[PDB]
């Protein structure tokens, strides 16, 4: 069952064995993935996140981002850990209470404290639209069309070496799948469709850090939704698929009664199918009960190109048609050096007060907010470019702002911009050496907005700043409950700060 959209939502710690290897976890609603928390275009969220986690291993405080949302006059509730709020100890809740006007489309959730989402803290979160003007595409959209793609550690997040490569040790499709080393024949996902019906499938990045390549033998996929946004149709056979990114496509099932591989192969850890990895099994009504017997192609005829999406209605993109055409035009220095990422030369380590607390207790300009140099104010009602040069090691980096989607005006592995008609979305691939990923927004969302790679081991070594949109406006715009301001006097009092 999907839950929500007022709900409560517990934090647990588990063993879980997702591809037959047993190790603790930091789960939500006591399952890998998290359940579905839902609603209606609108609705009010009402998430009450209960904090029952004991084992340090993974940390006990937490604190859940809803990816995507926009947070409009609730920046308290969205959630990154020292910038929005300080994080729910342990043995206490904390009432995520916002709305979602204008927003329909597949989002997911996430702890955003740490690497800790890694950990487990991560689960599917869709706002429908009864008035969708995709409606008439597909037959059946429900919890069994939703589709995550994960990536799973046999090593806890806290764990992993300093100094020592970090690689997944299996590929989860919806929360089942077999491990690269010391494969055993663990079961996989089932997705069932009956012939003949249309359904619109919700497919959701929740890695921390891989890309995926993904395709369902025999058939293929037309894109109609992108990071929330409608797109027009678009029909692919393979969508490379980065941490934190949406697609909705439509799925006929429309090849004969049989077993077909779906596949998911991340850009890092094990290469190719052998023994049932990156698989997961689309299974017709009828079929009979074992695994498929499909092949890829050698070569994918139609792989999803993003200059290829385009917006269902006309969204346009703001400001001028050339670089730099824009109110306040940003170009971002994005680096990696000796273990650490920065941003203009600032490596992001987040402060003891979290940016929110900082403004609303009357610090109003960007270079009194810390952590010094990591905060870049905003002016409202502007329009923001933000120039992303690939380079830095460890890509194709997939950045993400919250508080907004964007005008993607450039994308990877392309040098031409789109001043008309490009696809918006809120997590982008900046893509290789020499591009210029490029994105456009308009500020009219006064708060503090994290900006930062979704690769969560990059986030963590600093590769992140912190937009400080309308600072002057941002505490008339968020009142604040009174449990959020219970927040960090809470915390700082369990960890003697
Ligand atoms: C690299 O990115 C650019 C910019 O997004 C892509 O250029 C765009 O390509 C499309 C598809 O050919 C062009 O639109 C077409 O416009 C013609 C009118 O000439 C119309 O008859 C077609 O039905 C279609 O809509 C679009 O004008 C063009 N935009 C720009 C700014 O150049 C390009 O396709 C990407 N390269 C690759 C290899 O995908
Ligand atoms: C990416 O595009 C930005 C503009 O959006 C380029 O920025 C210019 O950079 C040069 C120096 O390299 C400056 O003289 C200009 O003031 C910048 N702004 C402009 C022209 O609008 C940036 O160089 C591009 N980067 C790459 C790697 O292509
Ligand atoms: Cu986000
Ligand atoms: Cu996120
Ligand atoms: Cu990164
Ligand atoms: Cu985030
Ligand atoms: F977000």
């Amino acid at each position: 069952a999907q839950i929500g959209p007022v709900t409560d939502l517990h934090i647990t710690n588990a063993n879980i064995s997702p591809d037959g290897f047993s190790r603790p976890a930091v789960l939500a609603g006591g399952t890998f993935p998290g359940p579905t928390i839902a609603g209606n275009t609108g609705d009010n969220f009402q998430i009450t996140v209960f904090n029952d986690l004991t084992d340090p291993s993974m940390l006990t405080d937490t604190s859940i981002h809803w990816h995507g949302l926009f947070q409009k006059g609730t920046n308290w509730a969205d959630g990154p850990a020292f910038v929005t709020q300080c994080p729910i100890i342990t043995g206490q809740s904390f009432d995520y209470n916002f709305n979602v006007p204008g927003q329909a489309g597949t989002f997911w959730y996430h702890s955003h404290l740490s690497t800790q989402y890694c950990d487990g803290l991560r689960g599917p979160f869709v706002v429908y639209d009864p008035n969708d003007p995709n409606a008439s595409l597909y037959d059946v959209d429900d919890d069994t069309t939703i589709i995550t793609l994960a990536d799973w550690y046999h090593t806890l997040a806290q764990q992993e070496p300093i100094g020592a490569a970090i690689t997944a040790d299996a590929t989860l499709i919806n929360g089942l799948g077999r491990s690269f080393t010391n494969t055993t024949a663990s079961p996989l996902s089932v997705i069932t469709v009956q012939s003949g019906k249309r359904y619109r499938m919700r497919l959701v990045s929740i890695s921390c850090d891989p890309n995926y390549l993904f395709s369902i033998d025999g058939h293929d996929m037309t894109i109609i939704e992108v990071d929330g946004v409608n797109s027009q149709q678009l029909t692919v056979d393979q969508i490379q698929i980065f941490a934190a990114q949406r697609y909705s496509f439509v799925l006929n099932a429309n090849q004969p009664v049989g077993n077909y591989w779906i596949r998911a192969q991340p850009n890092s850890g094990g290469q190719g199918f052998d023994g049932g990895i990156n698989s997961a099994i689309l299974r017709y009504e009828g079929a009979t009960v074992e695994d498929p017997t499909t092949t890829a192609p050698t070569t994918f005829s139609n792989p999803l190109v993003e200059t290829d999406l385009h917006p269902l209605a006309d969204l346009g993109v703001p400001g001028q048609p050339f670089r730099g055409g824009a109110d306040d035009p940003l170009v971002l220095n994005l680096a990696f050096a000796n273990g650490r990422f920065s941003i203009d030369g600032v490596s992001f380590v987040p402060p003891t007060v979290p940016v929110l607390l900082q403004i609303l207790s009357g610090a109003q300009n960007a270079q009194d907010l810390l952590p010094a140099g990591s905060v870049i104010s905003l002016p409202s009602n502007s329009v923001i470019e933000v120039a992303l040069p690939a380079g830095a090691a460890g890509g194709p980096h997939p950045f993400h702002l919250h508080g907004h989607n964007f005008a993607v005006v450039q994308s990877a592995n392309n040098a031409t911009p789109n001043y008309v008609n490009p696809i918006w979305r809120d997590t982008v691939s900046i893509g290789g050496t020499g591009d210029n990923v490029t994105i456009r927004f308009t500020t009219n969302n006064p708060g503090p907005w994290f900006l930062h790679c979704h690769i969560d081991w990059h986030l963590e070594a600093g590769f992140a700043i912190v937009f400080a949109e309308d600072i002057p406006d941002t505490a008339s715009a968020n009142p604040v409950p009174q449990a959020w301001s219970d927040l960090c006097p809470a915390y700082d009092q369990a960890h003697n700060i």
